[PDB]
DNA sequence: GGGGAAGGATTC
DNA sequence: TCATGGAATCCTTCCCC
């Protein structure tokens, strides 16, 4: 057969806030990155559902959320702390199979294949370990059950909150014809807009351009993508994700092009980026600035070796150096990114 | 001879 | 200070050796 369980969980961050702090739950609950750099500066990364239904989600300024939420509990955001649940929860689902692709903090593929003979069997898996996290970790999660990843993961879009939502050989072939193609993961607002204005709405629509066309107007990889899920023969195995650059972007107090008025926060940001490498080694490292309207522009050095903490130090202070005697631009968030991992 | 670096698009 | 975090995947483009 060839059977994916996903698991997604639901509102995450804010829901481990309410894990954390019971009297949080049933109202609405906002999880805030604060930039510092005015009070109330800064984006929302997350809320709970009774945040939601009132416009307050994740992406928007806090700002907005203030004043569309004025009562609201706004709480700043500690990845750490999700992190640990997290990975209680993932090893909850390894027992449940061997064969698992941790995507993120908050969502796993499992390949149940050989623990389950059919899609029946597959959803009263989808239970036992939706009930399992609520025992163990008291979080609700979403389940999807299909083919293959995206469709495991569409319908697991589908079915949120605490859902679960199989999507059989008959569906496969009813969502390629009706799914808004704009639905598909990975496709996002600009690739949707491009489809749209060619007339591409369905995933079955890209059966029928040149795939040469396609291509033009979107990327190779993205037709290639949409066309193999289109005609049903999309089957990339669950696999171990292994992570390949770390970094830390900083927002300063304010727009500056002074190079000794920068530093402090890129030096920050290297010394978290370091420590947080924990005994891996990069070959490249890049400087990232953010410009006071918001553009990104950035400077990076692939080296033939690892790059030690003394390097980054030197390195990254000489990117900034091209950075600010190339764009005019004053520099608004600033930080590093180190990749090409040793081994 | 590509190849590497900068940016694009998406997602966390 | 004067909405627009932080993070990490591909992938594409385009310039120079
Ligand atoms: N712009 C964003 C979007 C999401 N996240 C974080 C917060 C979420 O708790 C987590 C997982 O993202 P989801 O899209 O799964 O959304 P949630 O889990 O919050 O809600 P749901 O899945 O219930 O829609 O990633 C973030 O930091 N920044
Ligand atoms: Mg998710
Ligand atoms: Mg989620």
């Amino acid at each position: 057969h060839m059977i994916v369980l996903f698991v997604d969980f639901d509102y995450f961050y804010a829901q481990v806030e309410e894990v954390l702090n019971p009297s949080l739950k049933g109202k609405p609950v906002v999880v805030c990155v604060f930039s510092g750099r005015f009070e109330d500066s800064g984006a929302v990364a997350t809320a709970n559902y009774e945040a939601r239904k009132f416009g307050v989600k994740a992406g928007i300024p806090i700002v907005e959320a203030k004043k569309i939420l004025p009562n609201a509990v706004y709480l700043p955001m500690r990845k750490e702390v999700y992190q640990q649940v997290s990975s209680r929860i993932m090893n909850l689902l390894r027992e449940y199979s061997e064969k698992i692709e941790i995507a993120s903090i908050d969502e796993a593929y499992l390949d149940i294949s050989d623990k389950v003979r059919d899609y029946r069997e597959a959803y009263n898996l989808g239970l036992e370990i939706k009930n399992k996290i609520l025992e163990k970790e008291k979080i609700t999660v979403t389940v999807g059950i299909s083919k293959n990843k995206v469709f495991a993961k569409i319908a697991a879009d589908m079915a949120k909150p605490n859902g679960i939502k199989v999507i059989d050989d008959e569906e496969v072939k009813r969502l390629i014809r009706e799914l808004d193609i704009a639905d598909v993961p990975g496709i996002g607002n600009i690739t949707a807009e491009k489809l749209k204005k060619l007339g591409i709405n369905k995933l079955v629509d890209t059966l029928s351009i040149e795939f040469d066309k396609l291509k033009g107007m979107i990327g190779e990889a993205k037709a290639k993508y949409l066309i193999s899920l289109a005609r049903d023969e999309y089957n990339e195995p669950i696999r171990t994700r292994v992570r390949k650059s770390i970094g830390r972007i900083v927002t300063m107090k304010r727009n500056s092009r002074n190079l000794e008025e920068i530093k402090p926060y890129l030096f920050r940001a290297i010394e978290e980026s370091y420590y947080k490498l924990d005994k891996r080694i990069p070959k490249a490292i890049h400087v990232v600035a953010v410009t006071e309207d918001l553009d990104i522009v950035s400077r990076g050095r692939t080296f033939p070796h690892g790059i030690s903490k003394e390097t980054a130090y030197s390195e990254s202070v000489k990117l900034l150096q091209k950075i600010l005697e190339e764009d005019e631009r004053k520099i608004r968030r600033i930080g590093v990114r180190f990749s090409k991992f040793i081994e």
